[PDB]
């Protein structure tokens, strides 16, 4: 009688699907993996970079079945995209684990589609936690593992021995485009927060404390007479920000969030970066070697805007986001001499509906384009006037 | 008291030898691994591609001892070759496991000679089963694993935690000629069937059902109103074939073999491709959404022929195979302007003996060449006449 | 309740630090890993090739803290260097395991700083023991493992499941500069012997049996009517050597050392090569198929000398080593037209002190240079005369 991962995998494997994609920007073809998050609705999480600029998206289960899927949401900053299987029949979803309970040394299993071979399983351990720096503009709080990960594994599952999702495989460190024992996955907690938003609104409503800062290193801790050699150093706090109102002052060092210690400023940024606006949280602070606790509430941010090419697959030069709560899709900013402004679009406009269907958020709008009508008729409102924009 | 593979390996390791080779086609040198299958006779399985075109073959045990070995059999199509240690003393053979009982997630151990370093052990898990496509003309039903495999590991052992052989390491997927976590081994069941033939006859007597077909994918299953998204689709059945006699009709889908479900057409081809002629088997079929069962018996095939260069190490342009049962080595086909026809050889000839020794099959013939006589004197028969061909 | 390495790692990880280096020979920057061996004194073992030619050495603990370290000792031949943290506060040292009790198949954990990412943990097994040949002039008796090892892992820890050090990661076999499942570590026993010397004297006092020899292979064993296919073959024994006095004769084969069987001549060389002079040992010998036992005692050797560039960071062309016991640092040999002889230095000189501080060995001397005085004033003695050499 031998130890084996097989019993655990029999239940878990159907939960991991593989994504095939065709797109354009000049035609291309790509492939990766995805994880079923809601069996009934057919929701499937995956990497944003796998499904970015995709005209066609098809999903293949472990048992051979093929489905077509449509984009639901996407977040370039965290590299997480949510798609939806069309006509979801008899699916199996994965249960998610609490990634905050992960320790280095814990065992891991990776499941995905390397080089299109098909559903492939590999094993390792958690090598490190809170890794970041791959792209300093992205929100990254990676789990690192030595379970083999290669091209095609992206969007695939990283699970513990109990077949619970702890992460989504996103990247590797490889000088040769081949795995050398260093892989990175997005923690499952971040996935829980980002996807649950996309499901309802079509995008993520980003919150902010309103503080500038940098990594607290040992040298900086000497200059500042601080004991801790790690944490978020508050460079400054913006006026009229939640942080200011809360009582946070510059020269402060943030050591914990909601009880959980903080690896770094980068990690902290990644935590709050995924939480919805109006979230009640609490911070551990260190000022003058004295421990402080504070109650905060996330607020509106300037990072909400997303490009129009992301929604019309080829219409560049217009950023736009949800408005208030279910009040339509307001256009944030418009660039001159671009495909968007060529049909009339101007910043300040608020899309009320399209083709006689009401539009409250980006999801409802995307739901009309999924229909793929020959002509698109937007009912926007400029100032006190209602107008229409026709496409094609 | 710590868990360890060491106790298991102490028994198993002597069973894995490493093969050194010199050959020509222009001299070359290669090296790999092999597994002792019969300690008494000194039989050693290995990859055909390791010992192909070899003039000299030497085997080195784990304890340092060297032996010379001679070719017994070889199958390019499945990439399995059988050699024999000369003067076998005090060897240790490996027990074989039933590879049909393998599950993805099961633990694996690989043992071989990477880069000539010596007996090396690495570990992983079964990543996938029934992988094929590396070469569409070969019979491939690979076990895939993330246990490290590199150049020199070929012909080496893949075992379970109980030190039973489950596969023979053959290949890897590596853009850089270095392992990235994707290795392939030939299932131990296929090895059991192929080698047991080579031992007795010097080659494999291939059987065939006599059916054309292709992979059953989801799209094809829609066209054909079939429920299964995987299996072998019968394009057509050859007249006077075992399949025809059995009651198999085109548009059928094969779902099982001898009870065991079928991964693919490729796998099925690989299963029967290794079974000896006259084997009694049974197939699960699906026609018009109705389950069928059928009793079949393998029959003669056209794939039996092998090149003459394979036996004379440098005599090209004459294919030949065993004849009936122990009736000599008949020549299948002869090409013009080739080294073989330059000594007289013509297709239709039947080698009765060589150098006053009787020849019943290719093994007995190879046994005379192992002697390495200065002049080779073949007693062949063309029509009703007996003649002789001299070599060197 | 899941199995995990996390509990073991929590204790062990602080024991592994990462080393940053700046040097010159033309400025360079390198990085690797190191292991804390004595928490109180702040001793840290690492690879010689990591800290070679270093002007600045800084050490970063797991918790973020930075320290400066200074060279204590270094051995190019075994590739082991010892450094010392300056102002050691609240450190955690690692317990060492007996590497002679290692078996292939035993589980291993690697801990180091690949590509500067930070403290990274990976896992594998012992693939092989006593590997050597990477550099035939070095003393190598490597443990081989498939735990992922990459650039930056050097000097890092290799431990068993109990968090005991079994080796120090030194090298990998990689055609692409990326890990493919083949890593090498220096056994912990060799580290125990080499470092304990450097701590006291600043270098290793090498001992020798005084015997020429080569690897005993199967072919050589045939020629010599020997049964063993492995061991050290005595080509000849030097007169007035410990071996000669002991009763060792050419044509002998050494099979054991202090009871422990011998993998190879290379391994044997590596064992005694790390033992201090005057060590009492015993050898198992085979002569004329008869088992012999012998009592030996290591003696002075010619390999003691080390370059002057190693101690003055840029002063080439003068070899020098300790003298007798704590009698100063004698200069072995001097080359003409070199930076050393340009200040006067001549072979035969014995450094009694520097800058009014007494000098007994290379460690005490290195301790004066750690002060980094503007001018260095050596009190050497040529013949019966005492003189001084000034620097800068």
């Amino acid at each position: 009688q031998m130890p084996s991962l097989a019993p655990m995998l029999e239940k878990v494997m159907p939960s991991v699907v593989s994504i095939n994609v065709e797109g354009s920007t000049q035609k291309f073809m790509a492939l990766g993996s995805g994880v079923i998050i809601d069996a009934d609705k057919g929701y499937v999480v995956t990497n944003n970079h796998v499904v970015d600029n995709a005209t066609v998206i098809k999903v293949q289960l472990s048992d051979g079945r093929k489905f077509d899927a449509k984009m639901v949401g996407k977040d370039p900053r965290s590299d997480i995209a949510l798609i939806q299987i069309q006509n979801p029949k008899n699916l199996t979803a994965i249960k998610m684990a609490d990634s905050d309970a992960l320790r280095v040394g814990d065992y891991t299993v990776a499941i995905g589609n390397p080089f299109g071979l098909g559903e492939t399983v590999t094993s390792g351990i958690v090598s490190a936690l809170g890794r970041s720096g791959l792209n300093a503009e992205n929100y990254e709080n990676f789990i690192q593992t030595d379970a083999a990960i290669n091209r095609g594994n992206a969007g695939g599952a990283l699970v513990n021995l109990n077949g619970e999702l702890i992460g989504i495989n996103t990247a590797i460190l490889a000088p040769d485009g081949g795995n050398i024992g260093i892989g990175f996955a997005i923690p499952s907690n971040m996935v829980k927060n980002l996807t649950s938003q996309m499901v309802e609104y079509g995008q993520v409503k980003r919150g902010e404390l309103g503080i500038m800062g940098t990594e607290l290193n040992s040298e900086l801790a000497k200059a500042m007479k601080v004991d801790a050699q790690r944490g978020a150093f508050v460079s400054q706090v913006l006026p009229n920000s939640s942080a200011a109102k809360a009582g946070i002052k510059a020269g402060d060092v943030i050591t914990s969030l909601n009880g959980k210690p903080i690896s770094s400023f980068a990690a902290l940024r990644a935590q709050v970066g995924t939480m919805p606006v109006g979230s009640k949280l609490t911070l551990g602070l260190l000022r003058d070697g004295k421990q402080v606790n504070v109650n905060l509430e996330l607020q509106q941010s300037s990072q909400n805007q997303v490009d129009s090419s992301s929604i019309f697959n080829g219409i560049e030069g217009a950023e736009m986001s949800n408005k208030g709560k279910d009040q339509g899709v307001v256009v944030n900013n418009v660039k001159t001499g671009t495909p968007a402004a060529q049909i009339g679009l101007k910043k300040g406009d608020v899309i009320i509906g399209a083709n006689q269907q009401a539009v409250k958020n980006i999801a409802e709008l995307r739901k009309v384009l999924d229909s793929k009508p020959s002509v698109l008729a937007l009912n926007i409102q400029r100032g006190d006037s209602t107008i229409y924009l026709l496409m094609q």
